[PDB]
């Protein structure tokens, strides 16, 4: 029931963000929500090439680092890498089949594209700091610590994808498949999308930001300056990505775009709150392990932990959630020098 | 069964291009086939921004056009728009879910992205040459002549997509869904995939080039210089795209990748041939609509048809197919200037 070109003539201004008629013509002269067109414009204007950044000196810097510090840096890098591997593909595979307005369709493809550039930049960095990149790459997949911090990300995307598949194939209803009963509900599928988006929002809003702090800590010490420039370029893109997810959720919860979504949003509030807290926790936990055999110069488990509570608070309010943590001022205001945005 | 992040640590250098384990880590330090990495690098180096292109004068030229030239012009542009609309999402929705090597996964995404840019350029052109783009865009969807020419593009993709879903949900075998027997053969999916690519190859390699010739006819008349600028940037992308499909197809036939794929290519050669013959003819049939109100000096049905055979033959030989048409030299050697 999915089509690469819906032959029905339709007003693309009146379609909902998701689950309406698949987009046929790709036009950009008009939009139901211009924020999406603005996002495409800004992301294109931000286009950059990793190779164009010199990382010549990070190698010796990396190598002179104290062992515990090498670990901190590389684990963090490994984490960023995983996240972007997932982000390069997932929004395209997960959202495209359910988008009904073109500006959003294209924003998603542009956003996903920008994530591949991020992946490209990681290879660039790794290549220039270790002897055998394969050692780093191979550890991303099975690193117990990583799948542990990242746990649940692929699963939200994977379930939505499968549900989407059943929906498109079988349509809404109570069906049977090889002797088993399989129920398909548009409502359950909207829930899944909603929680999946909320989760990607955390991913962009919190997970990455925590990593930015771990990377910029080195920059503050004039260390890994190649990596730093890349991270800076990456953080500028994330702000945009963050903006898209926030608007999507806000338009969804606000009931303007899809009433049922507004409803749904309300019913899983507590569910979302918990999801958020869970993510803030994983990050804390990661932090607790990355700084066990030694803390770094200007960052430690406790500072990082405060940061996570700090930014989590801001992100959650930005999406109408209650604050889970004690309100406090930024505990590492020096980071603002790197977050050009 | 599909996964956004496969947990098995796997040698990505040994997976097949398609149907292997979904790519987990995105690494570009090595590649099974470097031609894909090379394509990503070139496309990136070719990044361009449409709006930046000056089309301030295209409206003047365009308005001053004889009614039929306008029609020729717009009908053509509307077709390009339809194709880029499909090519912006298609590769991502149809292929992404079946790729098993990172360099190919990223190439597909860059490629698709490159197409959204092609689409943004058309809006840029449109919005600047007509008073209400809605007429154009609305027309793209309903224009029977246009759909007739594009017939079978969205269908291959849609078919492949659907079988893919079954495959991912049910896995291979004969199943019972809602009391009906549904068969899921991977070999059969592989054929859908293979023919889909062959069709995209025809789309990138022939359908777009004929469209370029039409666009460029105007440039040669010193008219529509903004469009022309854009068409050249686009042609430059299209050359990388078909290089990409030719390579996929040729690598598959070689037997160097999934052996089952090479048997399929051999087994399906007539289908391959028949689809190019059918695409060529659609491009030929379009002339009747294109030239409804009259032709232009140097651009007519005949020229058009001769160009179609000329180029189709070049393409088919590029992927090892027999040539259906009578050999000939380029009927429009002047297009070379723009194509480079
Ligand atoms: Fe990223
Ligand atoms: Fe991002
Ligand atoms: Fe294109
Ligand atoms: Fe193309
Ligand atoms: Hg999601
Ligand atoms: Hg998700
Ligand atoms: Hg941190
Ligand atoms: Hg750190
Ligand atoms: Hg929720
Ligand atoms: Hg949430
Ligand atoms: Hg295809
Ligand atoms: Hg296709
Ligand atoms: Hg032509
Ligand atoms: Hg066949
Ligand atoms: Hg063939
Ligand atoms: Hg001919």
């Amino acid at each position: 029931a999915y089509t690469t070109f819906s032959q029905t003539k339709n007003d693309q201004l009146k379609e909902p963000m998701f689950f309406g008629q698949p987009v046929n013509v790709a036009r950009y002269d008009q939009q139901k929500y211009d924020i999406f067109e603005k996002l495409i414009e800004k992301q294109l204007s931000f286009f950059w090439r990793p190779e164009e950044v010199d990382v010549s000196r990070d190698r010796i810097d990396y190598q002179a680092l104290p062992e515990h510090e090498k670990h901190i840096f590389i684990s963090n890098l490994k984490y960023q890498t995983l996240l972007d591997s997932i982000q390069g593909r997932s929004p395209n595979v997960a959202l495209l089949p359910l988008i009904s307005i073109p500006e959003l369709e294209t924003w998603v493809e542009t956003w996903a594209f920008s994530e591949t550039i991020h992946s490209r930049s990681f290879t660039h960095i790794i290549r220039n700091i270790v002897n055998d990149p394969s050692v780093v790459f191979d550890d991303i997949v099975t690193n117990e610590q990583i799948q542990k911090r990242a746990e649940g990300i692929s699963s939200y995307y994977d379930e939505l994808i499968e549900m989407t598949s059943y929906w498109h194939l079988l349509g809404e209803g109570t069906h049977t498949v090889n002797g088993k009963t399989v129920t398909v509900s548009l409502r359950e599928l909207k829930k899944k999308l909603y929680l999946c988006l909320m989760s990607v929002n955390a991913l962009e809003a919190i997970r990455f930001y925590v990593s930015f702090a771990c990377s910029f800590a080195f920059a503050e010490r004039e260390l890994m300056e190649g990596n730093a420039k890349i991270i800076r370029l990456i953080a500028r893109d994330a702000a945009l990505h963050l903006t898209g997810t926030q608007h999507m959720l806000n338009l969804l919860r606000s009931g303007a775009d899809d009433p049922e979504m507004a409803e749904i949003a309300e019913e899983c509030k507590q569910e979302c709150y918990d999801l958020f807290v869970q993510a803030a926790q994983q990050e804390k936990d990661w932090a607790d392990y990355l700084f066990r055999d030694g803390s770094m110069i200007g960052l430690n488990k406790d500072i990082l932990c405060q940061y996570v509570e700090y930014i989590t608070n801001i992100r959650m309010q930005a999406v109408g959630l209650d604050l889970p943590f004690q309100t406090r001022s930024n505990p590492i205001p020096w980071i603002n020098t790197w977050l050009v945005s």
